[PDB]
């Protein structure tokens, strides 16, 4: 069953490594695609990948920051004409363009990526799967009794209403993880996920301070004033299906798992969901 049969007919959403970090950024923000493919421009092969995590880690959650800190001098504003060279990863986890399902899966599964680039024998781009085209285009072959129970992570790392962006960013690239439920006395109060992070960016009261920068109150701000306080959820006993239909017709990839009190029990993403065909 080739990946190519459900990849995503569309064109691929790419820059280049000359691209600038913001140009990235606004690329990112715009086509609401949060996972780009750099390439060459060139003969089209894949060099890199830039996501809104490899942006976070350069915000300060990683060592990526070390390029706003020290070579900029805490200047965001001029970090950001970088080429995304400085901050993608390189040596892509790809898939050949005669890859089927089953690798895709176990890629996903085992490598912790949640898309990857599919490229042919010159390693140019062709097109890109996704977990959740995945999800998408098995979900009528969940069985319908099957529940979440199995499938729910239960130590679950978690942000608090009071910390700072700067905190919450080290939690999230030190963890590997784009989503974070925002726990107050042991109960779920909100989520905050990377997306968030880049949006902050791109927004009026953002732009403010970069230019009177004074970048950092940009990163000392708090997860209450961002987060999203309405969370969809999941609990013990929903239907695996049900579950995974939501996350793929939301474009969600995560949900805290809660009691009717909102206590957290765990959290369920998509790459859960595929341990079902594991
Ligand atoms: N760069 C891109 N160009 C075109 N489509 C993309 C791109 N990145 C992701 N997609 C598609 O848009 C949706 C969002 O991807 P997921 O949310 O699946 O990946 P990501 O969180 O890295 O953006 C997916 O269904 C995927 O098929
Ligand atoms: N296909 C890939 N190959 C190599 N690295 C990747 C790939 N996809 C994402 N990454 C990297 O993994 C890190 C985490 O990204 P996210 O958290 O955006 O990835 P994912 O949604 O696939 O779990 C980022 O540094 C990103 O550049
Ligand atoms: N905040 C979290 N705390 C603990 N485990 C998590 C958290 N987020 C995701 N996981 C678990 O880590 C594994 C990979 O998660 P992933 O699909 O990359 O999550 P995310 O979309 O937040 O990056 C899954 O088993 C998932 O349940
Ligand atoms: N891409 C990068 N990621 C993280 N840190 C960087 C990066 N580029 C430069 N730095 C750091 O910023 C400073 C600039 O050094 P240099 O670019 O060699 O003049 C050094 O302290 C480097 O460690
Ligand atoms: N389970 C959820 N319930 C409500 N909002 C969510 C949930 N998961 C993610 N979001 C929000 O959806 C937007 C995109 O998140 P992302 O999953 O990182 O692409 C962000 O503003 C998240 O805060």
């Amino acid at each position: 069953v080739r990946v190519m049969k459900i990849a995503q007919n569309k064109k691929i959403v790419t820059v280049y490594p000359t691209t600038t970090i913001r140009k990235a950024l606004m690329t990112m923000n715009e086509n609401k695609y949060r996972r780009l493919p750099v390439v060459n421009a060139g003969n089209n092969k894949v060099v890199g990948i830039i996501t809104s995590m490899d942006i976070v880690d350069f915000m300060g959650g990683g060592s990526k920051y070390n390029l706003i800190r020290e070579k900029h001098e805490r200047n965001f504003l001029a970090a950001i004409n970088e080429p995304v060279r400085e901050i993608m990863e390189e040596n892509v986890i790809t898939l050949k363009e005669n890859a089927d399902i089953d690798e895709a899966i176990e890629t996903f599964l085992t490598k912790n990526v949640g898309g990857a680039p599919i490229v042919n024998d010159e390693n140019q781009l062709i097109s890109l799967i996704t977990e959740r085209d995945v999800i998408r285009a098995l979900l009528d072959k969940i069985d319908e009794n099957e529940v979440i129970d199995d499938y729910i992570t239960r130590d679950v790392i978690v942000a608090t209403p009071g910390e700072r962006l700067k905190d919450v960013a080290r939690t999230m690239v030190r963890n590997g993880f784009r989503r974070l439920p925002v726990v107050s006395e042991g109960r779920l109060v909100g989520i905050i996920t990377s997306t968030d992070f880049i949006k902050l960016l791109g927004s009026d009261w953002a732009f403010n301070h970069m230019q009177t920068g004074n970048v950092r109150e940009i990163t000392n701000v708090r997860m209450e004033e961002i987060m999203k306080r309405d969370v969809i959820t999941a609990k013990e006993g929903d239907k695996l299906k049900k579950i995974a239909e939501i996350m793929v017709t939301n474009d969600i990839g995560a949900l805290p798992v809660v009691d009717e009190n909102l206590r957290i029990k765990g959290i369920i993403t998509e790459k859960d969901v595929l341990k079902y065909f594991a």
